[PDB]
Order: structure tokens, then C-alpha cells, then sequence
């Protein structure tokens, strides 16, 4: 209900269903909506955006089913096959999906600027949806600067999946902290155990890139996400340690408040006040 702090970027899907459907890729423990709420409201956060779990592709039905299981609540972006129609991205709007994620990463570079792309780039477009990346720093200015030209917002996963152990002039970081971004690109401040590094070095990095990005980006563009339940890395993160890196990276008041609520409510419209 109340409005206190949104969490942006985060995945739910039921072992059951995993194993009914048949899936083997990063399927084994179960990720309830329930749990994912309660997991919320224990650490303050009150609303979320459900975000497609790559290993279930285009079947966006979990999530779908999830958004009006609390209608509301949340928001939750999706993944849409090659060529998909209005009908049904108006129907998904519909239903509080705000964006889709191509979702490279581990994947073969997609050329955006292409003729392949374009067809659904249009499609996303005329919805207002924004398009989400994730992929390697390196690569991430040449996918912006691709979709640059379609006039839609732009959210970056991860701080750009930087390498930790790198610095900020890394190869696409730097890129990065200087793109040509006409206030249509959104960076998630979210998962810092992803940089490659050891959970001390990230963090250090995950420092000093959020005052480098919000420098060039500003806070109106940077969000935090929990990216529950961290894939990959389970045994070593819960939807608390990522909580307690955050208070971590010492921002002041009213950044976390860009950070956990006022940002993420403009992108994804959580106009409730």
C-alpha cells in the first residue's frame, strides 16, 4: 500500500513450475512471490519490479500471473520474441509491465542499429517503454548509442557490469561517464557482487563509480535494485547483505532517497503519494 521505497530489478519463479514446465539451465530452488514480498516488507521496500528471469525466455507468464497477484505493487519489465504485435504489449502495459531486456550477456552481440531489431524497437517505442541492457561495460555505449536514435529511455544493469579490479577508465566505463545522454539513459545501481571482484574490491568500485555516475548522470537517473534472489550467487548474498552493501556505499539522505523510491517511481510510474 503505502508508497515507502521501491525495488527495482528482481526475479521470481516457482521450483514447481521448473519442474513441471521442464527447464535445466539455472532452475533448481524455488523463488515464490511470496517469499519475494515478505523479503520486501522485512527490509522496508514496498513495492518492486519484477523482472524476466532469462532462463524462462519469452514466457513471461509467471511474471505476468505475479502482477496481478498484487496488483499494484508492482511493475516488472518483460521479454518479447522478435516480431511482436501492439495488441499484446498494450495488454502487458496493462498489466504494469514498463519496459522490456533484451538481456545479452553471455550472448552473441546483437546489432540494434540493424533491420531485425528495428521492427520491435518500434513496437516498445510507441508504448513508452523503456529498454533495459546488460552486458559487459565494454559493449554497453555501442548498444545505447544503437538505440539512441529510437528516442527511448535507456537502463543500464548492474553499474554497466563493470570490472571491479579495473578502475573507472576501464574500456567501456569511461565511455560511460562521458555518453552523450540526453537524460533518456537510466543506470541501476544493483548487484555489486558482479563486478568480477572480491567483495571488498566491488565495493570500493561500487563507491566510487555511483559518485562518478551520479556526477554525469545525475540522481534522477540512478536506482538501486536488489536483484533477488541473486543468481549465481546464493549461498554468498541475500536480500539483507544486498540491503547492508547499500548502507554500505555511505550516500547521503537524500540520494538513497533518489536511490530507493523517487527515481524508480518516475520510470516506472508508482504515482501514489
Amino acid at each position: 500500500l503505502h508508497l515507502t521505497a521501491i525495488d527495482s530489478h528482481a526475479h521470481v519463479f516457482s521450483r514447481g513450475l521448473n519442474l513441471a514446465s521442464q527447464r535445466r539451465y539455472a532452475p533448481n530452488y524455488d523463488a515464490p512471490l511470496g517469499d519475494y514480498l515478505g523479503q520486501l516488507r522485512a527490509h522496508g521496500f514496498s513495492h518492486g519490479v519484477l523482472v524476466q528471469p532469462s532462463f524462462l525466455g519469452t514466457d513471461n507468464r509467471y511474471l505476468l500471473s505475479a502482477l496481478q497477484t498484487v496488483p499494484g505493487q508492482l511493475r516488472g519489465v518483460v521479454m518479447l520474441e522478435r516480431d511482436v504485435e501492439q495488441a499484446t504489449l498494450a495488454e502487458m502495459a496493462r498489466l504494469g509491465v514498463r519496459g522490456v531486456r533484451l538481456n545479452l550477456m553471455g550472448q552473441d552481440m546483437p546489432d540494434l542499429t540493424g533491420a531485425q531489431w528495428r521492427p520491435l524497437l518500434e513496437r516498445i517505442g510507441e508504448q513508452g517503454w523503456h529498454v533495459e541492457l546488460h552486458r559487459q561495460v565494454a559493449d554497453i555505449p555501442v548498444l545505447v548509442r544503437a538505440l539512441q536514435p529510437y528516442g527511448l529511455d535507456i537502463v543500464i544493469d548492474h553499474f554497466g557490469r563493470p570490472d571491479a579490479r579495473r578502475g573507472l577508465g576501464q574500456p567501456g566505463f569511461a565511455e560511460l561517464l562521458t555518453l552523450s545522454g540526453r537524460g533518456k539513459v537510466w543506470v541501476k545501481v544493483s548487484g555489486i557482487y558482479r563486478l568480477q571482484g572480491s567483495p571488498e574490491e566491488n565495493l570500493a568500485f561500487a563507491r566510487q563509480a555511483l559518485c562518478a555516475l551520479e556526477a554525469h548522470y545525475g540522481a534522477e537517473r540512478l536506482m538501486w535494485g536488489s536483484d533477488w534472489p541473486h543468481t549465481q550467487h546464493e549461498s554468498e548474498v541475500s536480500f539483507g547483505s544486498a540491503v547492508e552493501q547499500f548502507e554500505a556505499l555511505g550516500c547521503s539522505a537524500q540520494l538513497r532517497q533518489a536511490l530507493l523510491l523517487d527515481t524508480a517511481r518516475a520510470l516506472f510510474g508508482f504515482e501514489l503519494e
